[PDB]
């Protein structure tokens, strides 16, 4: 991983500064045109939120087909000395998606910028408006089943007692109070903790530093297997590096999400 090796899977904006240059480096940016344009981070290629979407129903929370895939890591210069650093402007939540693709596509080494743009922004570092030069051509990819977990999966695993269900929607979404499908509440036996509450506001927007507490509240340890999902796999692409990040060793993205679920005819809801 170079000059990356050394540092965890959360670094922070002096860390990324000081490594700008590094030859290895793919920085990726998915905050949006505008903010891309505006100005990004020395070197950051630019990924619209969007791509890492399949974004066909009935759940357009899935992984691109692997053509987009293909072309899109092409683009960003997939190579095997690659070591990706990834942020938004949101707080992570497209950025830990990101993560997850990587995990897709197999990728290990990466780092989450922590806190982002945001973070970046409020210690005023260098900016550009320049592009980088595209790498080529789509490149092969080796998709893997392991970072995500189907509906099928989570079905039969409900109610196991290594297993806890990170639902990181609203709060009135988890109650059902707020429906967003034909069918309202969560996942049984699922825990809520919105991707928003994982922030700290005050810092940035970087992880807030008592994450871990936070979740073993809540029966989110590492050893239970850990799946998580919002409505669209969006705002559960933080929590899924979150989990990632605190060294849990199994974590899944349920990908469908709620817009599978809650719609689905075979999928039981609680409230």
């Amino acid at each position: 991983m170079d000059d990356f090796a050394s540092l965890p899977l959360v670094i922070e904006p002096a860390d990324l500064q000081a490594r700008l240059s590094a030859p290895e480096l793919i920085l990726v940016d998915l905050t949006s045109a505008a903010r891309y344009a505006e100005g990004h981070i020395p070197g950051a290629r630019f990924v619209d939120p969007k791509r890492t979407q399949l974004g066909q129903p009935p759940a357009p929370g899935l992984q691109p087909p692997r053509e987009q895939l293909e072309s899109l890591f092409g683009e960003l210069g997939h190579r095997p000395e690659a070591v990706y650093v990834v942020y938004d402007d949101e707080g992570g939540g497209w950025a830990g998606r990101f993560i997850w693709l990587l995990d897709v596509i197999g990728q290990q080494r990466y780092h989450y910028l922590n806190g982002g743009l945001t973070a970046w922004l409020a210690e005023d570092r260098p900016l550009s408006r320049e592009l980088p030069a595209p790498a080529g051509g789509p490149v092969a990819l080796s998709l893997h089943d392991e970072p995500t977990a189907s509906r099928d999966y989570l079905l039969g695993r409900l109610g196991a007692a290594d297993l806890a269900i990170w639902d990181a929607r609203s709060p009135q979404e988890y109650r059902g109070e707020k429906v967003l499908a034909a069918k309202g509440g969560h996942i049984p036996g699922a825990v809520n903790f919105e991707w928003t509450a994982a922030m700290d506001p005050s810092r940035a927007l970087r992880i807030r530093t008592d994450i871990a507490g936070r979740l073993e509240e809540l029966g989110i340890t590492p050893d239970k297997e850990i799946v998580t999902h919002c409505q669209t796999h969006h705002r559960s692409g933080l929590t899924y590096l979150i989990a990632k990040a605190l060294g849990y060793p199994r974590v899944k993205g349920y990908a469908g999400s709620w817009g599978e679920w809650g719609n689905h005819p075979d999928t039981p809801v609680e409230l």
